């Protein structure tokens, strides 16, 4: 028995991957995670400039969960397509590399660079739709017609299958809007729901003090808190685009939690504020807990369960 | 050292009151509320007509919150107009009364003959905007040209100061937008945040099915998911609404949980997930650990510390 799998021309011993942020910034980290059990990696997301993020503290984490304010630090474009193109053992586990450009025009410039590097050794791209806030407009998945530019362009320079990496939605007009987006390209092969819960507040009683010293202690939300949301967003997604794989990220910290994923629709499952905590030797728990669900259940394959969470009639 | 407010020409002896939704659908209810150490209460959000609501199950709770598609089952608003007009007693404690009409007409329709028993009785009113109108467009509060529309034609219908119940938002251009459409209403002299995230799905994995029958098993979410939304959804609206007051909802299970609310900024504090778990002498008790944290601390007063979190730096 064992939970290898076959996804966008690519072969993975398991689904489970980190999620974008997290263990993934630096070479050392990107080796960390090739080094791991997991059956895939993704890169931090990049601008085409190196950027060192907002100030410190700007990452906490609870029993419940964590909230961020990075400010995307990154070390640029021209580092993770190195580690693409140069670096990576694609032998050992596929990568998948998250672009967040501040503009189209910026995203345009990075993928029509991806293009041959994805040709030649099969690197994959998670365009992030989520970006730091500007005053007087929207996150761009937020706004569709944004969405709808920011696909159209990339779609055209990249020309090749790629990914989307997702705020969550909760309201199920915005579900049918989004998903209505995402089917107009058919070079969006995947989906990921969830990127964090947007601008949370967590307060420390002692201190009577905000955690976090960006934004007035306000920051995007993973962990426990937000597996409801994130197993929702998946399963409405995966409702909506039948063409597409769905990718689950969210509250994923045990097999049991990535077993629900699954139910709901994920094909790949992230793993972000628990890895973050737990560290690396995650995935080979996260492995051994969902056989032994499977076993329990009687189930053999993945695809045996994938999307099959029952609706009461 | 006291729990004492005296807001919107009323005097309450204690913060706390219950979620519009947790018991106050019937008769029975109100006068349990009543008969509670809460300092307020709120009924049940109505409409016109009485409806039975969703089909069952609706409503359950798990140890990290609730998930709910109610549908709004509700006794009409006459029931709820001749329990402020000849049933309550206002000795006890002062009376929120929350409408939810499923279109501005039925809103307007209610404010009308609400208005003179809230002049002669003091009933207060909640408007719930976290709620249906056209389906296939997003929830009144989601669609701010509605929300505006709304809050035209009910604060010329009711010409008395009301309050806002608010679903949560994610996104600091949402906070923005939304407050600038509050702030043109001078009669909104409350807003309360926040009504439950929606759209969460909470699956069960030895059964494989979702929980709750209408919706494929998505509805609001409450509880101990929801408290860093709440807190940053209230510290948004008390910062960019000075001349409101900003009641706290979402998460509260203790008085440490009550204290961030009001660090927040919260004046009143409304409790429904826990509330339906524990029942009413959850009143007592948080009341004790409230008084039991400002004693540590110090503080006399609510006003000691209401919207006084830190920031880092
Ligand atoms: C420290 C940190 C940094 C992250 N950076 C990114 C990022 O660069 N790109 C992205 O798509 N999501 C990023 N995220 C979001 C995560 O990929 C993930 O969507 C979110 O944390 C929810 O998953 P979780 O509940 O497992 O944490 C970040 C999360 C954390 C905690
Ligand atoms: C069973 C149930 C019914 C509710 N009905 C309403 C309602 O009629 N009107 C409304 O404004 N909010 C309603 N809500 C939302 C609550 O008032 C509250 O905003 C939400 O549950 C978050 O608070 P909590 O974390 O203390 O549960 C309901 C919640 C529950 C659990
Ligand atoms: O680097 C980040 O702060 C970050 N954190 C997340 O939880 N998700 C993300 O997608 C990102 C990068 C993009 C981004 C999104 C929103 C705010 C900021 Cl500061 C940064
Ligand atoms: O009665 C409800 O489902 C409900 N539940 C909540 O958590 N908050 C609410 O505000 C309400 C009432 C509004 C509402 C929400 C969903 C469907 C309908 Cl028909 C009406």
């Amino acid at each position: 028995m064992c939970l290898k799998l076959n996804l966008l021309d690519h072969v993975f011993a398991n689904p489970f991957m980190n999620a974008a942020g997290v263990l993934c910034s630096t070479e050392e980290d990107l080796r960390c995670m090739t080094a791991s059990s997991s059956g895939a990696l993704v890169s931090k997301s990049c601008t085409s400039a190196p950027r060192d993020g907002n100030p410190e503290p700007r990452y906490m984490a609870f029993p419940l969960g964590s909230i961020n304010s990075m400010g995307l630090p990154n070390l640029g474009f021209d580092f993770y397509l190195k580690y693409a193109s140069d670096l990576h053992d694609y032998s050992k586990k596929p990568l998948f590399l998250s672009i967040s450009g501040l503009s189209v025009e910026e995203n345009v410039a990075m993928v029509r660079r991806l293009a041959p590097v994805a040709q030649e050794k099969g690197v994959l791209l998670e365009l992030n739709l989520s970006c730091p806030n500007v005053p007087g407009k929207p996150q761009v998945a937020y706004d569709f017609e944004a969405m709808r530019t920011y696909l159209q362009q990339v779609s055209l320079a990249y020309g090749l299958p790629f990914g989307v990496k997702m705020p969550p939605y909760f309201d199920i007009a915005h579900f049918d809007t989004a998903a209505a987006v995402l089917n107009e390209f058919p070079l969006v092969k995947f989906v990921t729901c969830v990127n964090s819960v947007g601008n949370g507040l967590v307060i420390d009683a002692e201190s009577e003090s905000v955690v976090i010293k960006p934004k007035q202690g306000f920051g995007g939300l993973g962990g426990k808190y937000i597996l409801p949301t994130a197993l929702a967003n998946v399963n409405a997604f995966y409702r909506r685009c039948p063409d597409k794989l769905v990718f689950g990220c969210g509250g994923v910290y045990s097999g049991e939690d990535a077993f629900l994923h699954i139910l709901a629709g994920a094909s790949m499952v992230q793993v972000g504020t628990a890895l973050q905590e737990e560290g690396p030797g995650i995935f080979t728990r996260l492995e051994d807990e969902l056989l032994e669900i499977m076993a329990r259940k009687g189930y053999r394959t993945l695809e045996e369960f994938r999307g099959r969470v029952k609706t009461i009639e």
